[PDB]
């Protein structure tokens, strides 16, 4: 049904490792979206065809205020488009940027709309498995809003980028499941409040050594209440990992964060 000649195309909003995202406008109904633009030829270089898939099944399905919603798919023998709710305020990734650190109560809002979005996901059986500020964007009202389902699968499971999020079960090959999120967020809310990732490095190899020894430290400024929220994430084992219900009543998480469970 769909075809690049039923929208308008505007500016770019961002670029992917395949992708290459342009603000769009379906013609008859004025409907303002996000078109994200694959090509054929590095797709099946790369042999992603499989996890593409994924993008579309899982993401269609799934219905939460802080999931970014998928709509469609079309493609046309040089390239794939897929059809994105269009968010407006952008990536937490250059919000960060902009302001080098969050405050204690924007860190804890942004966590209790994440915990809130991946509760829904594991209740599914769905795990994320790349979360990460540029994967992360902003609602018209500033709510946050989970995208880019790219490497989700179902749990149990096995498995070019960045190390700086990924739990040492993943790095190692190892078998996972859904706690790899959890290390995931923990990792987040340290580069939050700190404006840098725990694990961080100059090498591939290094923050390798980093991630798998789980070898970090706290600055000063950072309080008693988020060191006890991250290092209990921060944990090497993955059962030892907290349950999200435990995250969003954690006493740090209710004392700071302004929106509800
Ligand atoms: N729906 C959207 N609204 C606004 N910006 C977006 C949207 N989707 C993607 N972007 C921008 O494009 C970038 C790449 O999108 P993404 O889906 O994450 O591609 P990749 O799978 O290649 O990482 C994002 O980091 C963001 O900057
Ligand atoms: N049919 C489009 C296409 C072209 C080239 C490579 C992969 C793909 N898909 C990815 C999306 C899938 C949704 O069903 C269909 C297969
Ligand atoms: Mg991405
Ligand atoms: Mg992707």
């Amino acid at each position: 049904q769909w075809a690049l000649e039923d929208f308008e195309i505007g500016r770019p909003l961002g670029k992917g490792k395949f992708g290459n995202v342009y603000l769009a406008r379906e013609k008859q109904s004025k409907f303002i979206l996000a078109l994200k633009v694959l090509f054929k030829a590095q797709l099946e270089k790369a042999g992603v065809e499989h996890q593409l898939r994924r993008e579309v099944e899982i993401q269609s399905h799934l219905r939460h205020p802080n999931i970014l919603r998928l709509y469609g798919y079309f493609h046309d023998a040089t390239r794939v488009y897929l059809i994105l709710e269009y968010a407006p305020l952008g990536t937490v990734y250059r919000e960060l940027q902009k302001l080098s650190k969050f405050d204690e109560q924007r860190t804890a809002t942004y966590i209790t709309e994440l915990a809130n979005a991946l509760s829904y996901c594991h209740s599914k059986r769905v795990i994320h498995r790349d979360i990460k500020p540029e994967n992360l964007l902003l609602g018209s009202a500033g709510e946050l809003k989970i995208a880019d389902f790219g490497w989700s699968v179902h749990a149990p499971s096995s498995r070019a980028g960045t190390l700086d999020y990924l739990p040492p079960e993943m790095i190692e090959g190892r078998m996972h499941d859904e706690k790899v999120d959890l290390w995931s967020l923990g990792v987040l809310c340290y580069e939050f409040l700190v404006g840098k990732p725990p694990f961080e490095a100059n090498t591939y190899q290094e923050t390798y050594k980093r991630i798998s020894r789980v070898e970090f430290t706290f600055p000063d400024f950072v309080t008693e209440g988020a060191r006890d929220l991250i290092s209990r994430l921060l944990k090497h084992n993955p059962s030892q990992r907290p349950m999200l219900r435990e995250v969003l009543e954690h006493p740090w998480i209710t004392a700071n964060s302004s929106k509800p469970s």
